[PDB]
C-alpha cells in the first residue's frame, strides 16, 4: 500500500496545474491518468493571461510561449461567408512578435494546442505522474482515503493511501457520481462535431487574410469556428448537429481547391453544468468534474486552472497545520460563484452566435451583397462580438466575498470596462517593481504584506503570524506610482495572489486578523 499526501485523479491540464502548484509548495503528491499524454484529437489551444501568470509562477511560461506557435501568424478573429470567400468583419489582434505587452499584466495570452501542452506539462511534473492508470474504486476513512489503482496495460489492481483525493476526471466525472453529487444543466445541451484536418498550403493561399479563428456564416450547421491550431497546417472545424461526409463539410467551408486531409471526426456535447458541492469529506472536485461551460470565450480550462491554484494553497496549509478547520470549506465558497458567473458570460457569447441572423444576399457578390455584408458587419459590432475575444474582467476581475476576506462595501454594478484594483477579495494588481520584477513575482508562497513608505506596525504583524506559524514575508516599496495603484499604505496578500485586507493603519487585534484569514475565526 503506497502512501502520498495528495492523490490526483486525472492528468489533463487542470490536474497537471494542481501538481505543479503542489510541487512548488513542496507538498507530496501523485498524478494518475488513463493515457500516455498523447492527444490524438487536440481540443483546446488558447491559454488565458491569468493562467499564464500562474504558469510564470511555476516556471513553465517561457517554454509554453516558445513551444512552436509561429511568431508571425496573425491572431485575428474574422467573420466570413467561407474561408477564402467574402469577408464580413475582422478584429485585428496582431502577431505574437509585434503586439505591445499590455499594461495590466506581464503575461499576455498564449497559443499552445493540447498536443504540445500535454508533453510539456508531463516533463515539468516528472515521475510523480503515472500514465495508463485508472481508478476503479475508493473508500473514505477517518484520517485518509484508500483507492484502487488498476494498471490498464496489465489489468492488475493496486492500493493507494492518501490524505486527500482530488478528482480532475472530466465532465463525466465517475468520482462525482460515486459521491452522489448532482450537476444540473443551467442551459440547453447542444451537440456538435469536431473535424480535425491538415491543410498544408492553406496559410500561403490566405496570406494577409489569415486568422487564428474564422466564424463561418454559411448554413444553420456551418455558423461556427474554424481555427488554426498550430499555425503550421493543422485546423479544426466546428459543425453543428441539427437533427454529411467529413471531407465534404470541410470543402464547403473552405473556398480553395487545395490539399485537405481529415484526421478525425468526433461528436461532443456542449453543456452548462456546475456541481451542487465541490467536495465531500476528503474528496475534492476540480476542473470539468466541478464545472463545465461553453468554450465560446475560452473560459473553461482557465477556470479549472484557477480553481486548482486555489485548492492548492489551502490543501498545503491544512497539511502543514497552520490552517483553521474551516479553510478547506472556502474552496467551494469562493470558486463555485466564479464558475457560475463565468458560465453565464460564456453563454452570452454563445447566444450571440445562435441568435444571429443570416440574411439572404449575404453570399452574392457585386454591389448588393456588398451592401448586405456591410450592414451585417455593423450589427455584429453593435452585438458586442469583440467581447468574446477581449474579456479582461473574466480573466482578472473576479472578487472573492467570503469568510476569510475582510471585505469592503460597494455593490456589484459595473460602470466601465474592467480596471486593476487592490480591493479585498481581488487579484493584487501588476506593476513593475523593476524592469525585471513584477509585483506578481512576490506572490505565490505564503502571505505577503506590502507596505508603502513605512515599516510602522510591521514587527507586530510579523509576531502575530509567527505565533500561529503562518508563513509571512514583508516587503517595503517606495514607488509612488505603485502606492497610488494599491491606494493603501498596507496591503495584505494571500498565498494565491488575492488581497485579504488593506488599510492605512493595521488593526488593533492582529491575532484576530490572522485567524480570520487562515479560516480559524
Ligand atoms: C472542443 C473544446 C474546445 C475547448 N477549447 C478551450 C480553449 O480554447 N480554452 C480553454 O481555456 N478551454 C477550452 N475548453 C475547455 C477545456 O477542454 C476543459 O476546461 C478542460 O479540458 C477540462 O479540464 P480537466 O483536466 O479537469 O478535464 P479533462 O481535460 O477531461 O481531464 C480528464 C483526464 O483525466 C483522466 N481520467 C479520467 N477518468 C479517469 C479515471 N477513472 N482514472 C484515471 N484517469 C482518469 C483522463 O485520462 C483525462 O485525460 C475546450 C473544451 C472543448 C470540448
Ligand atoms: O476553442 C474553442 N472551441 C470551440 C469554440 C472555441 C472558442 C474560443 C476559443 C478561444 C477564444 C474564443 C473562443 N470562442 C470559441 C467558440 N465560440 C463558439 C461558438 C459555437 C461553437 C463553438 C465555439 C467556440
Amino acid at each position: 500500500p503506497i502512501e502520498t499526501d495528495v492523490l490526483i485523479l486525472g492528468g489533463g491540464p487542470v490536474g497537471m496545474a494542481l501538481a505543479l502548484d503542489l510541487a512548488h509548495r513542496q507538498v507530496g503528491h501523485l498524478v494518475v491518468d488513463a493515457g500516455d499524454g498523447t492527444i490524438t484529437h487536440p481540443k483546446v489551444s488558447t491559454i488565458g493571461p491569468r493562467s499564464m501568470e500562474l504558469f510564470r509562477r511555476w516556471g513553465v511560461a517561457k517554454q509554453i510561449r516558445t513551444a512552436g506557435w509561429p511568431g508571425d501568424h496573425p491572431l485575428d478573429a474574422a467573420w466570413v461567408t467561407r474561408v477564402g470567400g467574402h469577408e464580413v468583419y475582422r478584429i485585428p489582434l496582431g502577431t505574437a512578435d509585434t503586439r505591445a505587452t499590455p499594461e495590466h499584466t506581464p503575461e499576455p495570452d498564449a497559443i499552445c494546442p493540447a498536443h504540445w501542452l500535454a508533453p510539456l506539462l508531463a516533463e515539468a511534473v516528472g515521475e510523480r505522474l503515472r500514465t495508463r492508470s485508472r481508478l476503479d474504486s475508493f473508500e473514505q476513512r477517518d484520517d485518509h482515503v484508500r483507492a484502487t489503482i488498476t494498471d490498464l496495460r496489465t489489468g492488475a489492481t493496486r492500493a493507494v493511501h492518501a490524505r486527500y483525493l482530488v478528482a480532475c476526471d472530466g465532465a463525466s466525472s465517475p468520482t462525482r457520481k460515486a459521491l452522489g453529487i448532482d450537476a444540473p444543466p443551467r442551459h440547453r445541451t447542444q451537440v456538435f462535431r469536431n473535424i480535425l484536418f491538415r491543410a498544408p498550403e492553406l496559410r500561403s493561399l490566405l496570406g494577409e487574410r489569415a486568422a487564428l479563428v474564422f466564424f463561418l456564416m454559411l448554413s444553420s450547421s456551418l455558423r461556427f469556428p474554424l481555427r488554426s491550431l498550430d499555425g503550421r497546417g493543422l485546423y479544426n472545424l466546428v459543425v453543428g448537429v441539427d437533427d454529411m461526409d467529413s471531407f465534404e463539410l470541410v470543402r464547403r467551408a473552405v473556398a480553395f481547391d487545395t490539399e485537405i486531409e481529415v484526421l478525425s471526426d468526433s461528436e461532443w456535447h456542449l453543456t452548462h453544468r456546475v456541481a451542487d458541492s465541490f467536495s465531500a469529506g476528503r474528496v475534492f472536485l476540480t476542473g470539468d468534474a466541478a464545472h463545465t461551460l461553453s468554450p465560446s470565450g475560452g473560459f473553461g480550462m482557465n477556470t479549472g486552472i484557477g480553481s486548482a491554484a486555489d485548492l492548492g494553497w489551502k490543501l498545503a496549509a491544512t497539511l502543514r497545520g497552520w490552517a483553521g478547520p474551516g479553510l478547506l470549506a472556502t474552496y467551494e465558497e469562493e470558486r463555485r460563484p466564479v464558475a457560475i458567473t463565468s458560465l453565464e458570460e460564456a453563454n452570452v457569447n454563445l447566444r450571440r452566435t445562435m441568435d444571429r441572423e443570416l440574411p439572404p444576399g449575404l453570399h452574392d457578390d457585386g454591389p448588393r451583397g456588398e451592401r448586405i455584408r456591410a450592414a451585417v458587419a455593423e450589427k455584429l459590432e453593435r452585438s458586442g462580438a469583440r467581447r468574446e475575444f477581449d474579456a479582461p474582467g473574466i480573466h482578472f476581475g473576479h472578487t472573492y466575498r467570503s469568510s476569510i476576506v475582510c471585505g469592503e462595501p460597494e455593490t456589484e454594478v459595473a460602470t466601465g470596462g474592467w480596471r486593476p484594483s487592490a480591493r479585498p477579495g481581488a487579484r493584487a494588481p501588476h506593476a513593475w517593481l523593476t524592469p525585471t520584477t513584477s509585483t506578481l513575482d512576490l506572490f505565490g508562497r505564503g502571505f505577503v504584506l506590502l507596505s508603502f513608505g513605512t515599516t510602522d506596525g510591521v514587527e507586530a504583524v510579523t509576531r502575530a503570524f509567527a505565533d500561529r506559524h503562518v508563513p509571512l514575508e514583508t516587503v517595503t516599496c517606495h514607488a509612488p506610482e505603485i502606492h497610488a495603484l494599491y491606494e493603501r499604505a498596507h496591503v495584505l496578500v494571500r498565498p494565491d495572489g488575492h488581497v485579504a485586507w488593506r488599510g492605512d493603519h493595521l488593526p488593533a487585534e492582529l491575532g484576530g486578523l490572522v485567524d480570520k484569514v487562515r479560516g480559524a475565526a
